């Protein structure tokens, strides 16, 4: 079978020469080549895409004068509160000292209205969790109309205590931090940093002026999004730096810059309940005087945290062709319209209901003949399949119904329009109760099919199509029939039964064809027995009955 | 060219009344529609998805009363023990403290078998790299029955001791730490937190009746997944905090909630070599009595991790279009199916051995009518294509391969059909070794191309065709072949011999015509020498020899 | 409407038994189907793909003995300087300790060119930001050439000094550093870590001999990549360890291992303003001797970041059915390509320039062949247009614009070829000023439309084509279109001037399908007023002006 591996299939195609419709299928290609290069070149679909990954190493440079009483004190944010300088960094801007602790007896403080209306309120032998301090079940006098219950715990108690406004640090607003981000996209081997050759060093950071320094003061960070800073000082908070990196990596649209945006991350709002802002304790065990003692800070303040995010794309083919692949199926688009507009408007329902009442709507019948140069309907051909030809009718019935013992002459079918013939071909030139043209005879066919042959050449009483003189041209001119059975075998002998078989099926053959036209229905024609019967008389059988009609499949 | 702008181009069809392949074709286009729809649905295919930036800000609380033996201490994990609040926290489970140290000469503990049989074991001058104390060479008696080898380093020396069992705060499985995480999703410009105004604070997380309570109990955090708090706080571990971000940012569907879930982090069953649990060495250096002291304390705990992870999915138009795409192409699965079906039951080979062997594949058969209606075999017209006819056979053989000095007669070629005639048109109506007619005449060609002219109009020994009545009134019909002529030239002129050599290409192109049917056929026809030198006889021409069959491209 | 629910579309093709074309369609058949396997397999397209979620805990283990003078100390990697271990660590290289400072008057430190060159120099009242120290005014003479400004601080005033060289802890390198990395992929519901039961554990890493040790010596680290941990270890620096996890999850090809890669993170060449290397201090307060001191320790190191990234894919059948989708319209690629041979070499442009020139390229004139059978091209039938043809021509004329006034005889239109007549059908056998065969007559239309019929059977002065016999025989001959008739409708009736007018429409139509042949053009034809007028002559009309052509439509 190597013809078989040989074999190409090519669509048959029929062109149209129309102004509409090139102009329709042009400008829809161009829609849809227009919307899926802007997609790739806007998406970058072209691209694999990878996310990197970010080292961050931050400086914050500060000192702030604190007068607390009288001592003058600096608070260098260097050493006092930065340790780790990385991701995330914390800048104190608010604390609650409590210097020399000894754990002894003593009110707690009244936070809350923690207080008490009479001694024995207080519980004995119960340490409360919010003042960490085991009570003795007693009352002390704290103050003067704020009476505390006593308590054994670190003193002087001050948990509750809250924290002092305004900010003792409010300074930290003009604290400076430098950050050092280092990226890379480990797929497409390509690392940079925020910090390049040639950069202003004196420079801070400012959204238009001054969008690529990495330097930022604090406070500029929180007037940059409508925060205001002394208030955030006082409880503390949290805010994010968001680096951002649209990175794209290909030669020719190089482009690897970071974007600096400021985002507040702990909610303004928090219930009171929840720990609003940002603090810890940490304490500092020392003995004083042989007295164990313990100092104790309570520091608020914002934490940053240092958001890096972003991808980095490359040029990759196998992107490209799965986009594009994607993509091909819609320049059908124009082929579906056109077809749709021309199966819409072929349909005879137009011409009845649409353009008499449209008539800027006639010029769209030429669709019509596009629809017939375009489509070939066929039927299944099913044994149950019939056609049938009435001489009174201009048009043709086919029955694929069964015949249940009812003659055929009395089935309704479904009209079909004869075949327009071929015009250049023939430019070369006592009765049954069913029969009207009372030349038809019983059928001699076994009772139980005996229905089929039930036909008359017409649906009203008239002359029999027998009476034309081109019946007996066609149908019974042995001179003719003889002439095609030898074009179909030149040297075919004349004698026997044979010929009269040959005959009598080419008579059948010859009025099917012209009562029916297109072979595909003279194949399933059926003729009347007026025309059945004259050409079985005038080519008759030795003996044996008539088979009649059989399948062609 | 403005005609080849506005061509448009339609592919010619034929529509099929099959109740099987239309519902074929429907079942096959719903079951394409279906799964195309809920993959887009499910997967969410119509969503540009983007992963989340995070920030967690934590608040452990508990205390644990311990009485090291006495005193009664309490471990509040608030500045004890948790300086850092965010991604990952420290719970201490468990603590070895080794008070008031200083650097002198004292035995090594009996760690892992770290003792001596002879005072000449020990390594003078060498500090082992495990008891971080330098040897003097000589060993003590650390115990009755444990002695160990001496070394000067910070004494008392307690490295390599085990973790104490029962860890002695077991009571942090009773702590709560809450959770606080803010996500965005930047290019999708959305923001929200894990706790929204309105909800429970009392609340405490579990899995079914508070799944969004982010308060949790670290026992709870254990026993959901099958840990033993009491053994992990003895050696300590690392567990983790999933938080799942499954948010969908359209409007109509808007779901952004958090999912957490819990996974030890650790492997239970780290070797003893490779550290297990977790820990950490932290030493607070004090001079006592004018000598300088060192506090150790190796302290054991749980590590938390909370990973934040997750998607954000808003409907992308380009995603939807590139999505519909790549499905577009599954729609002609139906068209495959179908063609392939009426290809392979067209073949000759199952009416041979399918349909004899299954009688219910017979109505199958259809298929063959489908395939004559659907496609059209050509052959490539290359010069060495020859057809040729016998009238004692039925069909027609095609001589594709070339005549090495062998008469055309004597080549198998291969069999083809004769197409059917179009009914229509014709419902209007001594010799040479291998002449088996005895009509047919040696070929006047030159010897090299004599052969292909070396046919005859029968295989075997009979009647030549030419004696048929229809060679004469159809091919050597002069009236006949004139009306023909004026047919194509109404005003040709009977004169000459140009008429002549008219009549005679208009005999072979009838004789083809007749014995060929498809111009396709009768184009690369070879006539025998028979009928070609009846035809040259009865149309001779007046001097030199005829050219013979002529390549038509 | 159910028979139109049942209909089923497949397109008519053409075979083509073409080594050529089938070879191609093979070989382009085979090359996509190998890219797109290739795709898929090399960027496993079927799996979908997820990024992990990481924890890392880290043990270092070293002892750096250190003679600081003369007192011999140990720096331990496990208390000293390690109460952090997972994504990051730090690792001190060097260190500038200041013991026992007190808060008074001294000299600044020479940094910088920090020094005087008078006593009016230095400004009272203010604390230069880089000594932190607050200046009285005066200027010390803090060494015997580099005086500096007397400033009021923490005294012995160390701030500025650089970082000692050669770096006191260079035994650093000859640490070790045990990663233990725990990942998942929460969607495929996936963990694993790099170490597994059966590891090494004496193993140290390296590329080629231990490549999945996770036991990494610094040094080692650094030599890796070309890096100097000698002078690294002066001003420190910033280390990445990054471990990739390509992880491929499906069971038939599982791997998942890590590869671990080194990447230098700070800039080797930052600039001595933006603070090279990795640095911190931090300060122990002390009161000694009844005055307030404090320690302050400045350290030098490489901070370690672990960077922890990958995917891991598994199997989904969604994946790659888009996939396939999208492939599946790259198999049309043979079909363009040959459909676009067969147009570009069916063009007759190929056989003027081309074929001549390259005489290689004469064989692919069979295009042409299978262009005609591949395409059928059509023409829009709207009103204007009009088919002509003339006896003395050997082709057609269509006219497809408007007469202005202007006779038909007169215009141009664009030559068609006429149609090849269906040989097997055939096988069955005083004048006006624009006239030229001297027979037409001046038309009876209204003037506005008269142009049409202002037609004559040929463009030069000759014998017109009603001379001819076969013009009698086709168009004339009563007899003929009688039979035509009968044969449309066998029970007509030849009485009445209806038979007249049924005959000269057959007459026309018997005379555009002759000189037309297609019925595309015979619709639209235009018949001379000569032949037009000598059938209505021998046909003639009982009254009433002949209404002319009629458009179909
Ligand atoms: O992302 S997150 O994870 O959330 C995250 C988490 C944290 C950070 N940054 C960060 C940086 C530093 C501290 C810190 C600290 C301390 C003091 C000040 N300022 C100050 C105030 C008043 C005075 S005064 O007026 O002169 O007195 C002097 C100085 C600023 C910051 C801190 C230090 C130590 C401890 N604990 C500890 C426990 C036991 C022992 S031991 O001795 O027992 O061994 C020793 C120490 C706790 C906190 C905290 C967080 C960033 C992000
Ligand atoms: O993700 S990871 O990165 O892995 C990661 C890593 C860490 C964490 N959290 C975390 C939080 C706190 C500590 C910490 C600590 C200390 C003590 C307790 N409890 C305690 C026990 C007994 C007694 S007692 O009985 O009363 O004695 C009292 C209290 C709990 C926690 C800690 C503090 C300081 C230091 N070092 C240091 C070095 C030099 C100097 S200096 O003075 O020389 O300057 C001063 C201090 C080390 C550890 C460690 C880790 C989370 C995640
Ligand atoms: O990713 S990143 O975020 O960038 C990131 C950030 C950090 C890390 N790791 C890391 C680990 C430890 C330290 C640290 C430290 C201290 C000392 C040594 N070595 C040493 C030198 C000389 C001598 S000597 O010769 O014997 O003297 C003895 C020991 C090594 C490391 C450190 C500890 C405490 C503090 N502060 C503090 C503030 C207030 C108070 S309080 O008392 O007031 O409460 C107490 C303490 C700061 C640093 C720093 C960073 C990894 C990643
Ligand atoms: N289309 C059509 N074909 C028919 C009809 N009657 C007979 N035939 C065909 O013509 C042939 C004639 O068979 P027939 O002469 O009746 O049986 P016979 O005596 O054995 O030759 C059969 O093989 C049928 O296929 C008819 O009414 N319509
Ligand atoms: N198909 C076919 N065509 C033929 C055959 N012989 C001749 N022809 C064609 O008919 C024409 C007749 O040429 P011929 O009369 O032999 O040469 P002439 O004397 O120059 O006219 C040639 O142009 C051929 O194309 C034949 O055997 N088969
Ligand atoms: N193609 C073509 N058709 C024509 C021409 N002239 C007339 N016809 C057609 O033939 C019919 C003859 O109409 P005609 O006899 O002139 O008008 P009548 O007197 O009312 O019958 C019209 O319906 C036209 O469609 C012509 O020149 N070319
Ligand atoms: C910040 O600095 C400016 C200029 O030095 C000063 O005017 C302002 O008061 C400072 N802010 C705080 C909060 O100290
Ligand atoms: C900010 O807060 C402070 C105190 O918290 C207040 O005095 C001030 O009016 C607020 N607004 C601005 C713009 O400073
Ligand atoms: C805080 O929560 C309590 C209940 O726990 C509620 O009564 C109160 O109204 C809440 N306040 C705010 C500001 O959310
Ligand atoms: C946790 O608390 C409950 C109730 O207060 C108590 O019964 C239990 O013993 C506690 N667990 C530990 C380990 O202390
Ligand atoms: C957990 O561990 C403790 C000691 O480690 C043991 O006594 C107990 O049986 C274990 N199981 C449970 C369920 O507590
Ligand atoms: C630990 O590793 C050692 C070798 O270093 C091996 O002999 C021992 O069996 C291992 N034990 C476990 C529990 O893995
Ligand atoms: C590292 O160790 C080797 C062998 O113990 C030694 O030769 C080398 O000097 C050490 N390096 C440093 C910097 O101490
Ligand atoms: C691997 O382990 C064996 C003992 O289990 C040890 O002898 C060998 O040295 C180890 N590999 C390396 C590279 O040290
Ligand atoms: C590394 O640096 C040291 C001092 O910084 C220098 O002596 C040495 O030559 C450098 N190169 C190598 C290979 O050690
Ligand atoms: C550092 O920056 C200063 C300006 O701030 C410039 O003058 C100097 O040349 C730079 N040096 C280097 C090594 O980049
Ligand atoms: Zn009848
Ligand atoms: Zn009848
Ligand atoms: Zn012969
Ligand atoms: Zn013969
Ligand atoms: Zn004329
Ligand atoms: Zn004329």
């Amino acid at each position: 079978s190597w013809n078989d591996v040989f074999q190409y299939e090519t669509n048959k195609v029929t062109r149209i020469q129309s102004v509409n419709y090139g102009t329709i299928k042009w400008i829809l290609h161009m829609t849809v080549f227009s919307y899926v290069s802007f997609a790739l070149m806007s998406d970058k679909l072209y691209q694999r895409k990878e996310p990197l990954i970010s080292s961050v190493h931050t400086k914050v440079k500060g000192v702030a004068e604190v007068t607390e009483n009288l001592v003058h004190g600096i608070f260098d944010t260097a050493d006092y509160t930065l340790p780790l300088q990385g991701n995330s960094f914390f800048v104190m801007t608010n604390y609650l000292k409590s210097e020399g602790q000894e754990q002894k007896l003593c009110p707690e403080y009244p936070s809350r209205g923690k207080q008490c209306h009479s001694d024995q309120g207080c519980i004995k032998g119960w340490m409360d969790p919010q003042s960490k301090g085991i009570q003795t079940g007693r009352c002390i006098p704290y103050d003067q109309k704020r009476k505390t219950c006593e308590i054994f715990a670190w003193c002087p108690a001050e948990e509750g205590k809250e924290a002092p406004r305004p900010a003792l640090l409010r300074s930290a607003e003009n604290f400076t931090v430098l950050i050092k981000n280092n990226i890379d996209f480990p797929g497409h081997n390509y690392t940079t940093r925020n910090i390049l050759p040639g950069m202003n060093i004196s420079c801070t950071f400012h959204k238009t002026w001054n969008p690529q320094c990495p330097i930022f003061r604090l406070g500029d960070i929180f007037q940059e999004i409508g925060e205001n800073f002394t208030e955030v000082a006082v409880q503390g908070g949290i805010m994010g730096i968001e680096i951002y990196w649209d990175c794209n990596l290909d030669s020719w649209s190089h482009r690897c810059q970071p974007k600096y945006s400021f985002r507040r991350l702990d909610d303004k709002y928090t219930n009171e309940s929840l720990f609003p802002g940002y603090n810890f304790r940490y304490a500092k065990y020392y003995k004083e005087n042989g007295m164990e003692k313990r100092t104790l800070i309570k520091a608020f303040g914002v934490r940053f945290d240092i958001l890096v995010f972003g991808t980095g794309g490359k040029f990759d083919i196998i992107q490209l062709v799965v986009y594009i692949g994607s993509t091909l199926s819609y320049f059908g688009l124009a082929t579906v319209c056109i077809d749709l507009i021309i199966n819409t408007y072929a349909s005879t329902c137009c011409r009845s209901r649409v353009y008499p009442s449209c008539k800027c709507c006639e010029p769209c019948a030429v669709n019509e003949y596009y629809y017939r140069k375009k489509c070939e309907p066929i039927v299944e051909p099913k044994p149950t399949l019939k056609y049938v030809s009435f001489v009174d009718e201009p048009h043709i019935w086919m029955v694929d119904q069964q015949l249940l013992g009812k003659s055929l002459q009395d089935v309704k079918g479904q009209e079909v329009p004869r075949p327009q013939t071929d015009f250049l071909e023939l430019s070369r030139l006592d009765s049954p109760d069913w029969c009207q043209c009372g030349n038809c005879l019983p059928s001699q066919l076994p009772e139980n099919r005996r229905a089929l042959e039930e036909l008359c050449c017409r649906r009203k009483p008239g002359q029999c199509i027998t009476t034309s003189e081109l019946f007996s041209k066609i149908v019974l001119s042995r001179e003719a029939l003889q002439l095609l059975l030898l074009y179909q075998e030149p040297l075919l002998a004349l004698e026997g039964e044979a010929i009269n078989s040959k005959l009598r099926h080419c008579a059948y053959r010859s009025y099917a064809t012209w009562r029916f036209v297109s072979q595909d229905m003279a194949d399933f024609a059926i003729l009347p027995s007026c025309c059945r019967w004259k050409i079985r008389k005038e080519f008759p059988k030795t003996q044996g009955q008539y088979s009649g009609f059989k399948y062609p499949y």
